[PDB]
């Protein structure tokens, strides 16, 4: 009967003032979480950072936005006990490199431009979620996986159905089984004709050792696609809405287009999508913030609270794209820190730069209070985002 976690905010566009008092008084405390179980709630920036850094806490339940009901071992990272996590991550990171992510900029520009061509070809108003936020990220992954333009239609549909919710338990599993089939065939085809893509590169990676089999490759491909899709789509949808509901910051961006990178980092901090780190368990006794956490006890990082700690940034409640980017914890920290963060940053940069440039006078087609948020314990995004432009 530890107290329930205080609600941080009623809307992602507001400061999370509801968690401030706990963070200030007790940055490591006991709370009861939505499942009805108690765990250590960690909200201070310093302590969340120290928790994520410490391999004494192993992940039991991954970050909520990186998993689907829903899907489908070695190569998945998310659902991986140690020491396989470490070695499988090292294998994947050998080919899914920051270099490979940077190398996708022209692909990302192309994809973003293609989606905006379709949008302005039709006008006006459009739902930015269906036409853009949900569509772009899976097509970037399609390119990462070497999917021919053919070929994209099928990939988009299957990935889309995977995100769909609401779909019933069955419908949900059937979507997962179709994705599984697609990915299995994809792996066979890349074996049959290798290319310059990530899957081809893994098939051919240094593997002493022999862990990279078809199962490993399906697990990695599924994980990256699923992890990249709802996270990035949420950032695009909520980030666009937050900018549109912040005419002060939008004006600063329009006055100084070089702020796009700063704006992406501030949106990441401000929204801290998913709110919590994956639930961890102590594999040994550990002292965190002066508090003894016993082996076997659960620990939940309140990353949103950490990203609003006044010890971390000044006047944290302010949404201010002029800030020099600070090391927020929206991509985590330590061993499980987000492996796709450079890709996410690159995609959001191209997305926001192109959107606001190509659709001058972009604005909400309906007041903000009419937006409908996907919320299930935490916010997953907006259902639709009706927009117009000049
Ligand atoms: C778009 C915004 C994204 C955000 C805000 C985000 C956030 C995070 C966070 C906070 C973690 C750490 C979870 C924890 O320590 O409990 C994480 C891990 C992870 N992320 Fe992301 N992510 C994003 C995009 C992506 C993308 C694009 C990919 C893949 C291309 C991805 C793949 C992963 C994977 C596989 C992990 C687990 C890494 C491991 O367990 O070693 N994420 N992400």
């Amino acid at each position: 009967d530890a107290p329930t976690v205080p609600k941080a905010r009623s809307c992602p566009f507001l400061p999370p003032d509801g968690i401030a008092d706990i963070r200030a008084a007790a940055p490591v405390t006991r709370a009861t979480f939505t499942s009805g179980h108690e765990a250590w709630l960690v909200t201070g920036y310093e302590e969340v950072r120290a928790l994520l850094r410490d391999s004494s806490f192993s992940v039991q339940v991954p970050h909520a936005l990186h998993t689907q009901d829903g899907v489908v071992g070695r190569g998945s990272l998310l659902w991986q006990d140690e020491p396989e996590h470490t070695s499988d991550r090292k294998l994947l990171a050998k080919e899914f490199t920051v270099r490979r992510m940077q190398a996708l900029r022209p692909n990302i520009q192309r994809i973003v431009d293609e989606h905006l061509d379709a949008i302005e070809a039709r006008g006006g108003p459009v739902d930015l979620v269906k036409t853009f936020a949900n569509a772009v990220p899976s097509m970037v992954i399609s390119d990462l996986f070497g999917v021919p333009v053919e070929r994209r239609a099928e990939f988009q549909d299957i990935a889309e159905a995977m995100m769909r919710v609401d779909q019933d338990a069955a419908a949900t599993e059937a979507a997962g089984m179709r994705l599984g089939g697609l990915l299995y065939q994809l792996v066979q085809e890349r074996r049959a004709n290798p290319g310059d893509d990530l899957i081809s590169a893994l098939i051919t990676t240094e593997d002493p050792d022999g862990v990279v089999d078809d199962m490993f490759l399906m697990n990695a491909a599924g994980t990256l696609l699923i992890a990249a899709h709802d996270t990035t789509a949420c950032m695009i949808g909520l980030g666009t809405a937050l900018l549109l509901d912040s005419p002060d910051q939008l004006a600063l961006l329009r006055e100084d287009p070089s702020l796009v990178g700063n704006a992406v980092e501030e949106l990441l901090r401000y929204l801290t999508i998913g709110q919590f780190g994956g639930e961890r368990v102590a594999t040994r006794d550990v002292e965190l913030g002066g508090v003894r956490i016993a082996k076997g006890e659960q620990v939940v990082a309140h990353v949103l609270a950490a990203d609003f700690d006044p010890a971390f940034v000044e006047e944290p409640e302010r949404f201010d794209i002029t800030r020099r980017p600070a090391p927020h914890l929206a991509f985590g920290f330590g061993a499980h820190q987000c492996i796709g963060q450079q890709l996410a940053r690159i995609e959001l940069q191209i997305v926001f730069e192109t959107l606001f440039r190509r659709l001058p006078g972009l604005r909400l087609a309906k007041p903000v209070e009419e937006l409908r948020f996907r919320h299930d314990i935490v916010f997953y995004g907006v259902h639709e985002l009706p927009v117009t432009w000049h």
